[PDB]
């Protein structure tokens, strides 16, 4: 049965609630982004209206075969009316097509659902600036002070410099990047760009990336692995056995692999700067774990909430244990007391 934190009070709406069957008294189903924990349960047999971004709608049509008559894409940053309620979709700075949802209830309550997000000060100048928010449904994935990570920009700098150096030293090295869902495309695209290569991948993954509008994508990606020196593989194959096997498959075109595994967080961040990251090496295979996050760090989240000053916070992540929930509620109290709301 659908949890309370996926239900929007005073509406017939749910958010990211497709794995519960027919939710009682739900007239419109919103989807914040195309990740499996959120879309779990959509298919060609779905016949309720689905409201989402254009990119997320492209993916529903093409990857899940949801019928076009049930897909209701909305433009971003635009006041729209759904079943008589004013709504706005805002950029969530997560994966391609990911949104936050602003709801303007008939009685005057204003509700922000972040979906999955990485808070950024640029959000302090969207349609959020213009009015008060009574309730915030907050992505609390990394809601603890140990979660510190660098900007995406520093992480990409590190990756580009590392790959450029390795291939300059050895023109027969192959670079591999791991993936398991849309998101984090900049990692592999920035590397390919500095090396003067396209990124090679499976037909299925290429199809997925074509659904995303990215400009100049016919330009950066390909299914011809032979002509590419940046290959994309499933995250599961990013280990020494998987990569030795892949290397065998390339037919003596390459003699070394440098592989990247973009991860959310790893406790090396407690003791180490990005500059100081080193790989795991075995034979002619090196694996770098890099902290490329598409969720807010603790401090980024804190800042966003102390700016917004919501009257009530409802966590959507880490809600399954009493110790987690209690920990989060203690932080929310601190933030409020420090900011004076
Ligand atoms: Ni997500």
């Amino acid at each position: 049965t659908c949890p309370f934190y996926k239900k929007i009070p005073g509406t017939g709406f749910t958010v990211d609630a497709f794995q519960y069957g027919v939710v009682e008294g739900c007239t419109a189903y919103f989807l914040t982004h195309f990740h499996s924990d959120h879309y779990a349960g959509l298919s060609k047999h779905f016949t309720f209206p689905v409201y989402c971004s254009e990119i997320t709608g492209n993916l529903l049509k093409n990857k899940l075969h949801v019928q076009e008559q049930y897909i209701h894409p909305l433009p971003l940053d635009t006041e729209c009316i759904v079943n008589g309620v004013k709504v706005v979709l805002l950029d969530a700075n997560h994966c391609p097509g990911a949104v936050m949802i602003l709801f303007y209830l008939p009685n005057g309550t204003v509700i922000l659902h972040t979906g999955d997000f990485r808070a950024d000060p640029s959000m302090e100048r969207s349609l959020l600036a213009d009015q008060k928010v009574h309730m915030l449904y907050l992505d609390t994935t990394y809601c603890s002070p140990e979660y510190t990570f660098p900007s995406q920009q520093e992480v990409i700098r590190f990756a580009i410099n590392t790959a450029f150096e390795a291939v300059t030293l050895n023109p027969h090295a192959l670079v591999v990047c791991g993936t398991y869902s849309i998101g984090k495309e900049k990692v592999f695209l920035a590397i390919a760009d500095v090396l003067g290569s396209k990124v090679g991948m499976s037909q299925e993954k290429y199809k997925t990336l074509q659904c995303l509008n990215i400009p100049e994508i016919n330009s950066l990606i390909t299914t011809d692995m032979c002509s590419s020196l940046v290959h994309l593989l499933p995250m599961m194959q990013i280990n020494f056995k998987g990569l030795q096997s892949h290397l065998k498959k390339c037919g003596g075109k390459y003699n070394q692999i440098l592989a990247f595994r973009p991860t959310g967080w790893t406790h090396s961040n407690k003791f180490t700067r990005i500059a100081d990251v080193i790989p795991q090496t075995k034979g002619n295979i090196s694996i770098y774990g890099i902290p490329y996050s598409e969720h807010s760090s603790y401090l980024e989240m804190k800042r966003f909430v102390q700016w917004l000053k919501p009257q009530k916070i409802i966590p959507t992540v880490n809600v399954g244990t009493w110790k987690s929930r209690s920990t989060m509620e203690k932080y929310f109290r601190e933030w409020k007391l420090e900011a004076g709301y």
